[PDB]
């Protein structure tokens, strides 16, 4: 996974944004959007992957998620927003050492990614209380895997990164701030004394107490219970570097493999969903690392993209602030290898959602989005420069559209009597031309593609 | 297409220059040399492509046209001068994004490039009423497409760039100033209150309202409404870069693909058209990414170069001030790939053009400077090393002629009783040079070149 | 051509020295070395190329030439002394430009390169008065080339340059400085005030009424009436480049296509005879335009060198301040690609010239001198590490005997009685050895290059 | 050759080093180690190359020499340390120019390298005497080769350059200097009237009065009577440059053709003997010029290296300062490519050489130290990186070998009361240890050699 986090002041309109490629271990796994009604979420919730089971409140609220398909290990909800207009993602897988795991080592019946959103999201009022139910929950049933997850609500952004069995730290992004975070533990620097972080009660006990500090002075989580490994410099780290060259270029040198970039950073300008979509779908365009370009074979393949053949879902949630609450949350989704996709602006104050998005299956139907991006991204990944045009050409023509849909249901919210069905009348809108955009991409990909087969022997004339 | 724009006192001899190569989608689409008399122009007005109905003045100026051969598309008249002396040439083609598309959509049956130049130029007196005449024409009938234009007279140089479906924004080029204008939104830095900038009333408040400002602080166009993306690194800033490198060489850094390259610039001399039409012509000439160099078969094919081979016509627009106004508007014309071809500096004071510019038709025909040209700058391309100097002797040698014969006209003019049948024999010779000198290259070529073919077995005595 | 010129303060010995590579369109086209006395000039002049017809005054001085052997084209003496002790060369083919040519064209029937030396050198007693008639001939009868030529005596150094079909400028080399001039137009930064500086009458009212002048300040000959073009940069700029490199290492950049190198130039030592046949030997040794070096076939072959194999001659006209006056005046000379011939110091005080040097016919002659040195130079070429060692040798041993006869013969001028005959002995005696050692090295290479041939088969015993 | 001079407050022990590699034209010409009784000695000298006959004094003085085997071309004896411990090596052949060579040419029935050692070393008490006794030889027979010569004693240390048939000059080294020398002319910057250089008296007479000198100020007698030329580029320079990088690192840029590193230097540490022997064995070591190292095969190729397969004898002549008189003495020698041999301090004060040092013949004898060596090093440069291990591990065992025997033998030297038979026991164990461990390098290359033969096929169990 890679994700970005955007304060309050840093987004070009004053929304809060928190973001996630779900990638997965194989390339593909089908995808579903779905809302959890408060009548459909369990009160007893067992996990199937580490069998905990954890007694949950009797009044969730409603939530949008992004559940698998195929139940075999459990939902993996990924992430959504409630009707408090709270938006949590879950997880960015991080790393940890060997010193804290030999003092709180994992719980082979504890909490993972399969079930934090489902145990934590219907539960909370604000990204706070986000962080501090999980940091209760990680106490008493631990957890298995080392975790980062973000909050956000209408006013703050949150990063929590797990620590071992059953510890835990977080910070609040500064309003003005982003965030880029790769599959590493992230949070750098860290003041006990601040009212901007949360941790354990007792995180800096464990750390005195257990000469668990490699720094002269002051604290540095990632450097206390992170990682900082060759294997950091070629799958971690060049993925911060080329987020954080894209929004603060004068403030970022030039060498991927550094283990110190910043946690918390300042861009040069404002950020849009455009802009974070684009880092999301990333593949260090540009330089001699990506993938698709000029470099030699061993630089094409040195360092993992941020797009990537196994993005299952990408989510850019958005808590809006220009505009009334019952449209303030917006669950920006797409499906599949970013390369060839579009994030759509779902409304997430809705009941139900758009089939295109709702119905996939483990059987393969081009008319679900899940299948029929996945299908675009594998046959742009055959000859990425002779459809890159159709592709770009595809992104602004649909986003223009998404958004001319967005703007229009915006300004017509006063008044509406069924404020549920208006929503879900857009969001079928918004489906709808998603999909027909999309099949036209592919459509011209396969009938220019075609044409240039190797299959083939034309007389000129 | 690329654009070149010269104020009155950054040209080597007072005039004003407005340039462009009219690039098409095919490589070959033949081009006539037509001036359109008051006579000849409509009132009532249809385009092909969009279907606009524009009712036009019944007082149309004479003016200088370059319209395509084949109708089947429209007119396409590109760029001319009327008879009031001022220029035009539309369009340039370029960029936007999905945030403001969303807001004022392409008007699907509006005006476009097809269009404008017909429209506009021959009801106007001024460069300043060509920005104002095409303003009000985009917000009663919108546009499609995005566009830049250029207007001209014997004071001022004008830019605009269309923004959404109705909305506009124009610079006043400094007159010791020059910009160099790829198919990317160029106007940056914009003060809305100052006497060099005109736009749509409501500009400001669109921004303001509607959270399109990305900057912290001022407003630069193109930051709001413009792109910035990875394609606009290989097709577009390259060639304002080698622009800025010929003209402002020491104030230029070597990164072709810089995002914020300077719209307006001041070269460090006065520039000719002969300058004008090198750069129009190249193809990044002394770096590793001229496709005719010795950089790697990546680097040569990169990026979009000026010259090309669908370069239907460029056109270099005068309007001279040591001159008396009836020869002070200069339409300098060439057809085809600008590798191998000269700009001829045609009075545009006329009533009728020369027979070798005017009379293309879909027929291939030799004795016709469009299909000529065609011919020997694709045979040019097939061994650019092997014919690049008998190219640049032609240039030298027929440049020498037209300005021998304009130097010559122009001195004799003072009680001319027909001017326009004195200029029409003037652009007679000048065409018939013209011809005569392409024919001695490309037949040059032909002998020089028979006896390098591959289908050649020597005996060496 | 490539052109050196050193003023009488900037040479080892003190004496005047201007030189020129007589490079032809043919690689090869024999030499003689001829002295014209004054009962065979010409009165009624009439050239071959042009007809033009000059009377000439009856009272021509004797004068060293190089005439062609083969007559077709006319007698192109290009270089010589005459009896006053004044030096020229004629031609340096320079550069123009189309504004220029515009308003003053070439003259079909004008003076060339095949005339100059003929009408000018004989009737001169002053460098000054050199180009004062050569600048008054060309206002008389016009011309067909853009030429540079070098005039000297024993105190100064003129280089003339030819603007369009009458104008003209020349420039007096400080004594302390020297120019390396290749085919572009050279004289830069110009005083018109100054006693350094001569030219056309009109030439500042030329450029001033005719919007000339491309620079914002002051007069620089070379960017008004010259050029700066993508070929400039890899066949003229490279060899004033190499030369000022080697000259003025500290005052030189490391961009050999710079467009603003200096015209005038001050060494950082004195220069002697040998660093210029050096340099108009020269193929960019030790950098990677050396077509015999390391570099790739497209480095290689990208700059054009300074020795050649269309060197026709090469000649150093030396004006010698430490002698007598009737030895003071030195037509060095060489005939062939420079790489393997040595430039041998003539007396031109005499009537008539060596056999091995004056002979030359359009027959294949091993006898002769031009025939000799361009069949070891292509030898040479075929493995020019294999044979440069002995060619380093041959110029030691060569340019030591010359030098040796030279002091000999400067040693027993005083008392006498026949200085002519004197001085034609010392002639012969200095080709007779040019000859021996010239036919040593051909005869060296022969032997060892036949035995590393590719048809040979040895039994290693 | 390449010759390595260190003054006497510049060594580790308060020593003077002159030494030379003795290099030939042939890869091998076997060598011998022979002392001259002044009871051999020749009274009448007749040279064989040049016939030159020379009266000698009567008085000769013994000293050590090493004679060519092979007397065709006379006696050859390079190198040695006379009985009043003065140590002379000649010659380093180095360049001169044509203006020089113009005024004193070489005399064919002059001195040679032949000879120098021969007809100076015997008859001289003082490196000085030595420096004045070829000075006057020079001016009294001539001379047909351009030389370096390096003297020595316990006090000083001279380097002597002969210019053209007669003229010479010498600067005496500082005593906390060293200079590495090539085949160049190498002495800069002269001060005629300082204690530390000799010169012919009419040396500055001959450069003023002759025009010969290029600088605006000052004399450096290489500038006014040596070369600068592009073979010393790779001929010369980066020889002086690799040595210069290894004593004085700091001092010294990375620019191997540099034509002005100076004569002088002083380096960053005390020399060694050791250290000396590295430079003088060296083919420029973890550079791109190493032709055993990783470079192109042009780079690899491009210089000449120090080390070389015609190194025929390598010499460090050491006077000592730390011990009395009688051993002061040190005559190092080795034969052969210097990559496999290591240097053996022989004992200069006795009567007669070890005989595997002394008798070699033309024929081949591999109990001989000139033909094992050759072997050794001829196998060695086949695979240097196979062998270079065993290589390295001889040279450290055997020098240590040598200095146990030569520190036991200057501890016990007092009171020995036949002193030559003292030293000659000495010298034998030198050379029996010498002989030893060189065989047993040879067959441990042998041995683990044939392992790796291409003409092998094993089974691998």
């Amino acid at each position: 996974c890679t994700s970005i986090l955007v304060g309050k002041k840093a987004s070009i309109d004053g929304s809060t944004l928190i973001s996630r490629n779900d990638d997965g271990h194989e390339a593909l796994d089908p995808q579903r959007f779905v809302v959890v009604n408060p009548e459909d979420q369990p009160r007893d919730y067992t996990s199937v992957i580490s069998k905990v089971n954890v007694k949950l409140p009797d009044d969730p609220q409603r939530y949008t998620s992004i559940p698998n398909s195929i139940l075999t290990n459990g939902i993996w909800p990924a992430a959504g927003i409630n009707s408090s207009n709270v938006a949590m993602s879950a997880t960015e897988t991080i790393t940890t050492n060997s010193r804290v795991q030999g003092l709180d080592p994992f719980v082979e019946n504890g909490l993972g990614e399969e079930d934090l959103v489902t145990v934590v999201l219907p539960y909370v009022k604000s990204a706070r209380e986000g962080v501090k139910r999980l940091g209760s929950l990680l106490e008493e049933y631990g957890t298995y895997e080392p975790n980062g997850i973000s909050f956000a609500d209408n006013e703050e952004v949150w990063w929590l990164e797990t620590i071992g069995g059953h510890h835990w730290a977080a910070v609040r992004i500064p309003d003005d701030a982003y965030v880029v975070a790769p599959n590493r533990m992230n949070i750098d620097q860290f003041d006990f004394d601040s009212d901007d972080t949360l941790c354990s009660s007792d995180l800096k006990d464990l750390i005195d107490n257990n000469n668990l500090n490699p720094d002269f002075e002051n604290y540095n989580l990632r450097h206390i219970f992170g990682s900082a490994s060759i294997k950091d410099t070629v799958y971690n780290n060049p993925r911060t570097w080329y987020g954080q060259k894209f929004f603060s270029p004068d403030d970022t040198a030039d060498d991927p493999m550094e283990q110190d970039l910043p946690f918390i950073c300042h861009a040069n300008r404002k950020i849009s969903v455009e802009d974070v979509k684009f880092v999301l779908s990333s593949h260090f365009e540009n330089t001699k690392y990506d993938v698709y370009g000029s470099g030699s074979q061993s630089d094409k393949t040195l360092f993992r993209p941020i797009g990537i053949n196994r993005n299952h879902n990408v989510h850019i949630l958005q808590i809006r602030n220009n505009v009334p609450t019952e449209i303030a949350g917006i669950h920006w989704l797409a499906y599949g290898a970013n390369t060839f996709n579009t994030v759509v602006p779902f409304y997430a104050n809705v009941n139900d959602t758009p089939v295109q998005y709702k119905n996939a299956t483990g059987k393969f139907d081009l008319n679900n989005m899940y299948w029929l991006s996945c299908t675009t991204a594998l046959l742009g990944d055959t000859d990425y420069d002779f459809y890159v045009d159709m592709r770009n050409d595809y992104e602004l023509d649909a986003m223009s559209a998404y958004r001319k849909i967005q703007n229009d249901t915006d300004a017509d919210i006063s008044g509406q009597k069924d404020i549920e069905k208006y929503l879900e009348n857009a969001n079928k809108k918004l489906a709808d031309v998603a999909f027909e955009k999309q099949n036209k991409l592919l459509g011209d990909m396969v009938t220019t593609g075609s044409n240039n087969m190797k299959l083939r022997y034309n007389l000129n004339d």
